[PDB]
């Protein structure tokens, strides 16, 4: 099937977008003609909210967004009402009048947590009969299974019992074929649309490094004199295992008055959504974070992504270099790593979990070894089969990765 004049109209109108990506198009026609329950697994950038914030807009009527994210959460309801597109976050301290109006169908795209959704069920089968609930969405949806876990996730299962003529699309970027069928179970998926795209970044170089043992002498080849003062060569982001390196990476390149952010979870929310946003108004030009739940850093050309110290898994590997370069343009990932950081990542929920966790582990210390392509080994891990001829022509060439150069 392909979208008629009115579908691809509506995208343009209210998205921008002149085409739809192939596995987008799946999951919402999967959802507007089919009204089946979706999980669909797709690259870092490719555009997974279109899949739940596009089949709402385009009916008319409502759409329920779960998701962890709450900084950006509030950057898309902020975004989609500069788009013309009426959205709100529903929970137990909005306003009477913002709740009238969802009832009414004044609102396009509704946010809300597990715990609201669980408390309130009577209200979403009365959003149903009166307006029609188009489908249900979770975000990150690798968190009720996995390298991440949330219990906050399984009060969620009895949404189908209420809502059987409501479909779940389910969106993540990270789960094997092993790990979207306990997403099925916890949520009591009714036969859904199983789907998957390459996996591929091709304007992401990648680079692996030791570390020296000394912050600045690490991170000094990194950095351009531009007058006579010390910067990175663009938007920066340095990832750190622990929010003590961060303070000491972050001290180290206020020595030389770069400017920075640091973002970790023993901020208050205010302070991190502060970086962010100057991070985004390209006010600050490096943030040094710590991977930690609920946490994000969403921005459009970020050059380099520097981690310093061992990545966890390759789950993680994958869902951290994938926040550089999603304008398409030339970026960077480089790891300076040492055999202490792994045995670190070795100490720190289920045993499958662990194993798994383990195997990537083991894959970890064998890519950073390695002296074969990066990109090759990368892909194999998530046993990719639309590796296609973009991939491979930037394979065994100096933009692929440090391996691949002369
Ligand atoms: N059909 C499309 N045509 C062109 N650009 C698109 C299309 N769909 C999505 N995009 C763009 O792709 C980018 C995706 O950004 P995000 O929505 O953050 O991606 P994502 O896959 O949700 O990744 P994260 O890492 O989870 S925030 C945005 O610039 C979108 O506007
Ligand atoms: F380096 C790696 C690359 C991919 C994976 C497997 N994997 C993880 N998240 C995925 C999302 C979509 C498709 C596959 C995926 C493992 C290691
Ligand atoms: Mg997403
Ligand atoms: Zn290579």
């Amino acid at each position: 099937p392909a979208p008629n004049e009115e579908q691809v109209t509506c995208l343009k109108m209210y998205f921008g977008h002149s085409s739809f990506k192939p596995v987008q198009w799946k999951v919402i026609h999967s959802v507007l003609e089919e009204r089946r329950d979706n999980v669909a697994v797709m690259a870092t950038g490719y555009g997974k909210s279109l899949c739940f914030q596009y089949p709402p807009v385009y009916v008319g009527k409502i759409g329920l967004v779960i998701s962890p994210l709450i900084s950006l959460m509030e950057d898309q309801v902020l975004q989609l009402k500069m788009s013309n597109i009426p959205a709100c976050f529903l929970g137990s301290a909005q306003s009477e009048n913002v709740l009238t109006d969802i009832k009414l169908g004044k609102y396009r795209i509704v946010y809300v947590t597990p715990e609201y959704c669980s408390g309130n069920m009577g209200l979403l089968q009365q959003l149903e009969a009166d307006i029609g609930i188009t489908l249900i969405a979770v975000d990150e949806a690798h968190c009720i299974s996995g390298h991440d876990f949330r219990d906050s996730f399984r009060k969620l299962g009895s949404l189908k019992t209420a809502l059987p003529m409501v479909p779940i699309v389910a969106l993540t970027a990270t789960a094997s074929s092993s790990i979207r069928e306990d997403i099925v179970r916890c949520l009591n998926l009714r036969n859904p649309q199983i789907t998957c795209t390459g996996f591929d970044r091709p304007n992401l170089y990648l680079e692996v490094r030791r570390k020296t043992g000394n912050i600045l002498q690490d991170l000094q080849p990194f950095l351009v004199k531009t007058s006579s003062h010390w910067e990175f060569e663009g938007p920066t982001i340095i990832y750190c295992p622990s929010r003590k390196m961060t303070q000491q990476v972050t001290g180290e390149l206020r020595k030389l008055n770069l400017s920075c952010g640091t973002y970790h979870a023993g901020m208050s929310f205010s302070t991190r959504k502060d970086i962010h946003h100057r991070f985004v108004r390209d006010e600050i030009q490096c943030v040094i974070a710590t991977i930690a739940f609920g946490m994000g850093i969403n921005k459009a050309d970020i050059r380099q992504v520097i981690h310093y110290g061992a990545p966890k898994d390759m789950e993680s590997y994958y869902q951290e270099i994938g926040r550089a370069g999603r304008d398409g343009l030339q970026s960077s990932c480089h790891v300076l790593w040492a055999p202490a950081d792994i045995n670190l990542n070795r100490h720190l929920r289920n045993e499958k979990f662990r194993l798994y966790k383990l195997k990537m582990m083991a894959k970890m210390e064998k890519y950073l070894h390695s002296s074969r392509c990066r990109r090759q080994i990368i892909l194999s891990h998530f046993e990719d089969k639309q590796v296609q001829k973009a991939s491979l022509g930037i394979m065994g060439t100096e933009k692929c990765c440090d391996n691949c150069r002369s």
